[PDB]
């Protein structure tokens, strides 16, 4: 009755992530002198290069090179030896107004609370009561690692360590009623950017004795835990120096590592008319609601929109067997108590504040209090 | 015991698309002359401009200028009046080496048959046995209705249209036994870029009876379907001139439409050492493979692997209740008759034959009998 699965995650400075980063940090810069911004910022980065590409109609007046090098500052990239300086890299700018045809077609002349979906599209939510933030204990392990990797490099305990990492947990689980128990951690891949004097043993020593035990509980590892430390033998070339990377490229490690499941959209460098991002927050917040409130042990919550439509095109509540009621009656408690509609969950989730760079590391979900993370009291 | 389930596509002229088909058309112009090209091409669009970005060693002499327009001529982007003209767009390329850290611990000096894993990475196949091909019925109609829309275009029965479309069904479906049964389509979503001379009337008429109808088989839709065609009531401006697109932001179009589950990574761009593309391939052959072999009805299968690592570190099976066989005994059965080695899956799936471009549009799965389509004879 056992099975494993695996989840990923990557740390601030993997390239995809770092592109994420910039994008909230556009977003953010906007919100905080117009709320209303409509953004749609896409960046690419590759060795020596930032590009922004998208959509921005804002009455803000953003200074892109200073925000997108202070986000690079803050991920760590600020020094040539790194393979990525702040200081000198290009910033290259390709942002245009929205198209005045989907300005017409979503908000212009519409009332903020019947405002209509940015786009098509469909999006998921999931809860499992397997961990106290409600997500699956793969991914939470999988982030923890990569912020442990961060604190150790910005403390000065491992100065050797580069902002560039990547992290991969496999665990054993038993099945129960359709919820899920994790019994012990089956396999950690860590492979981290490093300087060039550190040799592999140091590093991998380390990487156990002062990153895995110090995230993951030794309830879950034993003597035939496997452990792919530095498995590629040497990782001095990376950022995006190593690998090109571009924005909402870990759209899995954003959410729910391979658990529940996904309806494509990314979720950087959007405003909220955009239900790729806030509907996803809605849905969370659905999901984790009815786990919090005792209907069900895992859950999965899928809606979907038309551009223009206000109101949503389908909802759906999938329970995996984990609660008395059906599924047809924890949709109705869904429709008596959340308004799904943009106008709304704004409001509710408080999303003009310019708080989205701060999600787009570790997780969007299972952390920091964010509203859609605190769930709603339920009636019915 | 009845519920919703949606899923979206896109066409060959979406922004995202128009990426996908160019990162695979530079991908099969290697492999013509290098069938051992090690390639990781990201494309970005936007206004007037290709940019190509990523990694690739190979001993091909590829002209990206005109592998990158007659890709975009072939979608249908051939004058300023459409937004995009493959003749006088920019194509700008900043394509470097894999890094030689990634080569020497991947492939470097290493037998083809245990070859390394060219990333750490989670992997997901699903089949389904609700229509023939073994795909949902809500992606595969949403990539009919493109297909259509594409087909009437290029025909002339149509001249109104232009490349960029997208459309989303909704399917109310029955449960049976852990199997899903289609019953009928409860929405249909279709936005599709047009000339500047055509009514919306016009338009919508057509979309109902010239693409819905020939391609929706008449026991789905009924006097109850909802129908939301052209919603913004306007889409003359599209393509890169509309949206920036970005290789790999479609993944859920190009797999199940939200059924079954993704790890994360794109497929368009990459050679047969990067599992993201090569293991998800082989995941699908797999589970069509235990769907077409009578084993379940419905299956779910997970593998991981770990960068430099042949072996996959984790196979999972999930076959949603729809076997009399345990999930232990069908990965029993997976094992003795597959070998997910990436130097194993290059043989088996023929990934040296510069085919992919046929695959990066209209989803990966369910077509065109690919290796990967064609199951395999199980012995047990
Ligand atoms: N030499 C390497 N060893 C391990 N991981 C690497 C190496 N180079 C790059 N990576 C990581 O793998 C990703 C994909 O190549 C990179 O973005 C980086 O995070
Ligand atoms: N005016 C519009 N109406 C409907 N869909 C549109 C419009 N403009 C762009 N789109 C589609 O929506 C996507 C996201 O904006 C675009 O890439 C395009 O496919
Ligand atoms: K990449
Ligand atoms: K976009
Ligand atoms: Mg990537
Ligand atoms: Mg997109």
């Amino acid at each position: 009755g056992t099975f494993l699965f695996t989840s990923e995650s990557v740390g601030e400075g993997h390239p995809d992530k770092i592109c994420d980063q910039i994008s909230d940090a556009v977003l953010d810069a906007h919100l905080q002198q117009d709320p209303d911004a409509k953004v749609a910022c896409e960046t690419v980065a590759k060795t020596g290069m930032i590009l922004l590409a998208g959509e921005i109609t804002s009455r803000a007046a953003v200074d892109y090179q200073k925000v997108v090098r202070e986000a690079v500052k803050h991920i760590g990239y600020d020094d040539s030896s790194k393979g990525f300086d702040y200081k000198t890299c290009n910033v290259l700018v390709a942002l245009e107004q929205q198209s005045p045809d989907i300005a017409q077609g979503v908000h212009l002349d519409r009332n903020e609370e019947d405002i209509g979906a940015g786009d098509q599209g469909l999006m998921f939510g999931y809860a499992t009561d397997e961990t106290e933030e409600c997500m699956p204990l793969t991914i939470v392990l999988a982030h923890k690692l990569n912020a442990k990797l961060a604190e150790l490099r910005r403390n000065g305990t491992l100065p050797w360590l580069r902002p560039d990492s990547k992290t991969q947990v496999t665990v054993q689980y038993m099945q129960d009623r359709g919820a899920v128990l994790p019994i012990r951690v089956h396999t950690i891949v860590i492979s981290v950017q490093h300087d060039e004097e550190v040799c592999l043993d140091e590093m991998r020593d380390a990487l156990k004795e002062k990153v895995i035990k110090a995230v993951v509980p030794a309830k879950y590892l034993d003597e035939d835990t496997i452990y792919h430390l530095q498995p590629s033998g040497r990782f001095v070339i990376g950022g995006p120096q190593g690998d090109a990377g571009l924005t909402g490229r870990k759209i899995i490690v954003d959410t729910y590592g391979g658990w529940g499941a996904h309806g494509g959209g990314a979720f950087s460098g959007k405003d909220y008319t955009l239900v790729d991002r806030s509907a996803a927050y809605a849905a969370r917040w659905v999901a984790k609601s009815l786990v919090k409130g005792g209907l069900c042990r895992r859950v999965l919550v899928q809606v979907s929109y038309a551009i223009g439509v206000s109101h949503p095109l389908s909802i759906s509540i999938f329970h995996y067997g984990t609660s008395q009621k059906s599924e047809r009656e924890l949709l109705e408690i869904v429709k008596k108590n959340f308004d799904l509609r943009p106008g709304v969950i704004v409001r509710d989730l408080d999303l003009k504040k310019p708080i989205y760079q701060r999600t787009a590391a570790y997780g969007h979900f299972g952390r920091d209090s964010f509203p859609w993370e605190v769930p709603k009291k339920l009636k019915y």
